[PDB]
């Protein structure tokens, strides 16, 4: 009674389902930023190449460290210095943090607003730990920040619309690159009217310091645990961040595959519950979300345990309906209790997940956006259905990888909070994506014992019938036909399951 279906102890998961990977090595689309000859387990990557190559256009990041970061001084200075300068000095008092911070953002000293960081520091924190984080804490992430020219010494290429592409890089490298937008420091990702970057999330850390929510201390603390690990002893691992656009999505009411396996409960997360299978994150389209700024649900909680997942902000464009970010390695450094409001960080977790010949720690986690439905109705349209399907299936699916290598998807309720969707079309929306991309289900409802026996109910009913992806896809057609286009009324006579199965029953 607290899951049902197929056992989970039946589902595939990695390592030990998956193929044995190919040598790593970088190619056209794949960016390897480590010397693949002397990755060794236990050991740091060495960066490849061996000193700072540079480039400062429209195809890569622009590295706070790049000698064309310019500040007007009437003349052109090097801000990577400046940086330097500012960040160099002692701190005892949290304005000396704002103080530097904005040193080299100076037409942002009137704009970003610190009282998160102040009240962290002076009204949240004993006297032990605010001089813990002061005299340890943050000087040993100045100085991994500081040390970026020589951890991240290849340039790192953006994950722009429509690129098919990876990158391979260190925890040590994302260590590095994390204290930097800690820190401020990204060139162009600041500006409410910029151009050349308002298609990427934010990256750099200001609005994490802003206002008063009493989830700020937690974020922040969740934060500092990870940096106080990762600048106390250096990672070893690597991290895969993988964008993909597929062209040819199914013609859905013609596919005759059958439905996977399911099990649903509702008990445990996909986090916790997921290991070693496809783990979905209920992304926004700028990937993390507000995990730098104010939200504080699914995704964001996601990228606070695992923060190797912010980085992805850093060379990520926005998705588009076509297109999902894969990211393989990331290391769960915090545990937690509560959502939302309630959210409270509870301790540091020792991540026991094993490597993968990368050294990339066993984790999965793919990034899709749901859409964000205003109105009940509204996604019950053929076209946002499509979508969803075509969404979750690009997600899903391993071009050139066989179904018994593929883990099951851990997954929930997807776009059914934060972006309003409907748990049970979503639900079967995941079902047959899964199903066409030839994956199990293993489903999480997060506490509602009712949806988990409804899906349950709705599953083994569909299987029994031996209906297939384009059987079901055409009820959810004529569902929006009879029940939803002609409908006025905000929400429908009947609701979409019984519909279902009184339309399989009746004919
Ligand atoms: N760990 C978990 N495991 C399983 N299910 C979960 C978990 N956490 C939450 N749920 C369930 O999953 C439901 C949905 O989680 P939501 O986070 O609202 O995702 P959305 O796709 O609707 O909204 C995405 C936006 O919100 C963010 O800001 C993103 O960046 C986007 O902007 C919850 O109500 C729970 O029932």
């Amino acid at each position: 009674k607290k899951w049902l279906g197929t056992p989970i102890e039946e589902m595939r998961r990695m390592p030990r389902c998956g193929i044995r990977l190919p040598l790593l090595r970088p190619s056209a689309n794949h960016t390897v930023t480590i010397r693949v000859d002397l990755l060794r387990a236990g050991e740091v990557p060495k960066p490849f190449p061996t000193h700072y190559k540079d480039l400062w256009d429209n195809k890569h990041v622009k590295m706070p460290c790049s000698e064309q970061n310019l500040y007007p001084v009437r003349t052109a200075g090097s801000r990577w210095e400046l940086i330097q300068t500012a960040l160099l000095n002692k701190f005892t008092r949290p304005q000396n943090l704002k103080d530097a911070i904005l040193k080299y953002n100076v037409a942002y000293s009137k704009k970003w607003d610190f009282t998160a960081l102040i009240d962290f520091w002076d009204k949240v924190l004993e006297e032990a730990e605010a001089q813990h984080l002061y005299q340890s804490i943050l000087p040993d992430m100045v100085k991994i920040a500081l040390c970026l020219p020589n951890i991240c010494t290849q340039p790192i290429p953006l994950l722009a619309a429509a690129m098919n592409h990876s990158i391979t890089m260190s925890q040590e490298q994302i260590a590095s690159l994390l204290a930097n937008a800690f820190f401020c420091t990204f060139p162009r990702r600041n500006a409410k009217m910029k151009s050349e970057y308002s298609s990427y999330p934010d990256i750099n850390f200001n609005r994490l310091f802003e206002g008063r929510s009493s989830r700020k201390p937690e974020k922040l603390k969740t934060l500092f645990c990870y940096f106080r690990r990762v600048t106390a002893a250096a990672p070893t691992g690597l991290v895969t961040f993988t964008r993909q656009s597929l062209e040819d999505f199914p013609e859905w009411e013609r596919c005759e595959k059958p439905l996977t396996r399911l099990h649903v409960t509702y008990e445990g997360t996909i986090e916790e519950n997921g290991q070693g299978m496809l783990q979905v994150d209920f992304a926004n389209r700028f990937v993390g979300g507000g995990v730098t700024s104010a939200g504080l649900v699914q995704e964001e909680i996601r990228f606070l345990i695992n923060p190797e997942l912010i980085i992805s902000r850093l060379f990520t464009e926005v998705l588009d309906h076509n297109e999902c970010l894969i990211i393989t390695g990331t290391e769960q450094y915090s545990e937690y209790t509560g959502y939302a409001e309630t959210y409270r960080w509870s301790r540091s977790h020792e991540d026991g997940s094993e490597r993968d010949d990368w050294q990339r720690r066993c984790t999965e986690i793919v990034a899709i956006d749901a859409l964000h439905f205003r109105r009940y109705l509204d996604q019950f349209v053929p076209e946002k259905m499509r979508r969803e399907l075509n969404k979750a299936y690009c997600g899903f699916l391993r071009p050139g990888v066989s179904s018994e290598n593929l883990s099951a998807v851990a997954t929930g309720n997807w776009g059914c909070g934060a972006f309003g969707g409907d748990a049970r079309l979503k639900a079967l929306i995941q079902i047959l994506a899964a199903a066409a991309a030839e994956r199990d289900v293993v489903y999480f409802t997060f506490g509602d014992s009712e949806l988990m026996r409804d899906i349950y109910s709705m599953h083994i009913f569909l299987t029994e019938r031996k209906l297939t992806v384009g059987d079901v896809y055409k009820l959810l057609l004529r569902y929006y036909n009879e029940e939803c286009r002609n409908c006025s009324t905000p929400g429908p006579d009947i609701k979409l399951y019984p519909f279902i199965y009184h339309a399989v029953e009746s004919c």
